[PDB]
């Protein structure tokens, strides 16, 4: 049966991918273990699931870890750091790696795991918003099969020909049969909202993650879901386009030559696309009542507009230019958001400031995460100048 | 191109018939039309006979295959014409012929549609009565044959689409349940009055009802492993439910060509000049289940499939004449399930073993209807 590293295994996503275990004691079997500083919800996991190995990101939080377990007479070993990360997310008999260490923090370990040919179910998004060069040559290198387990990458995945889904990201979508692949998203809260109110939003309106609400109502989330989509399933600016649909019933699309559309709908359940993704090709439960139709309200959809959106052309075009200006962007972004929750700045100022400092660009792209993590230091400065500057 | 797969067309003078050619029309490097049958429609199959050269051509009879040749000879046409459901069958069983459009309408379409299966081609079913009358043989005979079997109807078409390659591979034979699938959702648009005189069967959802037996047969599913949902605007096309929650559709515009080109094309896919869907072009998009007091006729399909092929079988038969008979202004709408579900019930039946068989009690199940109407 498959044997498992789970990378970010205390948070959010750690948490539903082992509930998949648990639910399947007899098909999974953790190996791994990784995770930052919760010792606690990290000892409790390796109590439960008995690895052979955990590791922490730093000493301290190792020796806590390792005195838990030392009580509890466990076998399973500890270590810290970096490097152990990436030795626990390449072992030879690990066939299953999960990626859900956040942020850049992240990026190390699932290139390892990516360049040991691994199955590798990837819930780090930097990976390809700031490195997607990087990453999918590595892919094709290793013949690694990616797996997204971000609902709307999900959706296409499943809606996409087994035949490419198993060459993820090196497969020509042309070749292979499809025309345009769908992003889906829903607006966000200001999709009726008339664009005289929207210089007013103000934090309490948006946010009532605090940060992924923002982005959901600028459409900077579909945006970056946009980039990660291009680096992920190979796929030019004429094969992706983005839909709006209030109810998210409908997670993506695919678009076929004679004309067929495949789609995939689902509740929102974490578990659903983290399983399809572990069982892959199988299938299995997940507690969740399956939707009903009766319930669901009438569906709609719509081209998004860019006077209303503005920031998801600017994702778009940074994509056109290459990895400095997605980089660039996203930094930007994240000090954007923060700069408006903090009502340093108004709602409509988010674009403005992402723009200025994306035209302002004139770097070249980015080889490693090293140079990444340059350009993304450089472009937060501009902006927290930027936010200053008004 | 190298890659060019040849076609016998069976019922290539009407509707499927053309949208087919029109697929083989944007990719002539990809289809080669080898064989062309038809009923009695002798200008149409000359004029595609001179479009697309085939080498061997048929016609239902020999009066009708006499003039099709006079009229390829003054064209000067290398076309080799033939008659009757012999010359029909070896068409639809060429050696080097790979796929099978099976398009004639009628229990008449019967002999072919089951030449191509037992010859292991790629078969293009259109053909309702095939599943509807011989569920049970056909997919015996596609199980033993191994042949390729691709829905043209779009709603299972559309079911075909959301499924694992692996079930798409081995259609009929093959386990849902161990390749992740649930359900199977057959959608509808539950016709006009979701009456004063194809019109009635999506009306009374007959239409539906008889799709849904295709879909038992087509998919290797139990009741328990098909729901029906009306979705009045039909963008959907129909659905799959898997194990995890996930579901998976087809959606796309009422234009033919788009089941057929997939169908063609498979495992690959081919452009075919449809217009792609225009999500600014779809309004809402509804779903509600069925009313059985609404749709008699369904609860009736879904009882006759569950009691067997001669029940199946007596249904379809009496529904024709039970139609046929509103439309002359001869009964009422209300009434056609009465008649319908009288027959099907009032008759002593064996399981068919032959389409021989299965013609018998279609006969039969006429004549009673028949009757059932004087009263
Ligand atoms: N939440 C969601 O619905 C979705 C999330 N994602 C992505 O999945 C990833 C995980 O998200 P989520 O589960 O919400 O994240 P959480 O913040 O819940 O958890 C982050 C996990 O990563 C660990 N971590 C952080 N830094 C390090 C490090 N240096 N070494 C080892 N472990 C580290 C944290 O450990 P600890 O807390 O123990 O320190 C924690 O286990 C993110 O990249 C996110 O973008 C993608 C799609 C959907
Ligand atoms: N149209 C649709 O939307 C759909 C149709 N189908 C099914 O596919 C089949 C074909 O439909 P469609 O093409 O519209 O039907 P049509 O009524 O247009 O024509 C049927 C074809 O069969 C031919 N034909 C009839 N009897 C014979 C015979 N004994 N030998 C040879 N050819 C014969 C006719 O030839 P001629 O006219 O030259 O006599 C004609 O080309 C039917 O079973 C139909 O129910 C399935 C799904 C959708």
């Amino acid at each position: 049966m498959k044997q498992l590293t789970i990378l970010g295994s205390t948070g959010s996503i750690g948490n539903s991918t082992l509930s998949v275990v648990r639910a399947n004691p007899e098909l999974f079997k953790v190996t791994a273990l990784v995770a930052g500083r919760n010792v606690r919800e990290m000892a409790q996991q390796c109590l439960e699931f008995s690895p052979r190995y955990a590791a922490m990101s730093d000493e301290h939080s190792a020796k806590s870890l390792r005195l838990l377990l030392a009580e509890q007479g466990s076998d399973t070993e500890v270590y810290s750091g970096e490097t152990a990360a990436c030795e626990l997310a390449a072992l030879d008999d690990v066939d299953q790696v999960m990626a859900a260490i956040v942020g850049i923090a992240g990026l190390p370990s699932t290139l390892a795991a990516i360049r040991a040919g691994k199955q590798v179910l990837l819930a780090n998004k930097e990976s390809l918003i700031t490195c997607g060069k990087l990453f999918m040559d590595e892919v094709k290198r290793s013949r690694a099969q990616l797996l997204p387990i971000d609902s709307e990458h999900n959706a296409i995945f499943q809606s996409l020909p087994e035949r490419i889904q198993r060459q993820l990201g090196y497969s020509s979508l042309n070749e292979n049969g499809v025309s345009r692949i769908i992003l889906t998203g829903s607006g966000g809260p200001f999709r009726e909202t008339p664009l005289s109110q929207f210089s007013d939003v103000t934090p309490d309106q948006a946010c009532a993650g605090r940060k992924i609400s923002v982005d959901s109502a600028t459409m900077m989330n579909k945006g970056l879901e946009y980039i990660e989509a291009r680096w992920l399933f190979n796929a030019s600016a004429e094969q992706i386009e983005v839909v709006l649909h209030p109810q998210s019933v409908i997670h993506s699309m695919v678009r076929y030559h004679d004309g067929s559309i495949l789609a995939q709908m689902g509740t929102p359940d974490m578990r659903t696309p983290i399983a399809h993704a572990m069982a892959y090709p199988m299938r299995v439960s997940s507690g969740v009542a399956p939707l009903d139709f009766c319930k669901v309200g009438a569906l709609t959809f719509t081209t998004p507009d860019y006077q209303r959106y503005p920031c998801l052309k600017l994702a778009i075009d940074a994509c056109n230019a290459g990895q400095a200006a997605t980089t660039a962007l996203n930094a930007a972004n994240e000090i954007s958001v923060m700069a408006f929750l903090d009502s340093k700045i108004r709602f409509t100022d988010i674009e403005v400031i992402n723009r200025t400092v994306v035209e302002g660009l004139l770097l070249s792209e980015p080889t490693s995460v090293e140079e990444v993590l340059v350009i993304d230091r450089k472009a937060r400065d501009v902006a927290a100048q930027v936010i200053a500057k008004l």
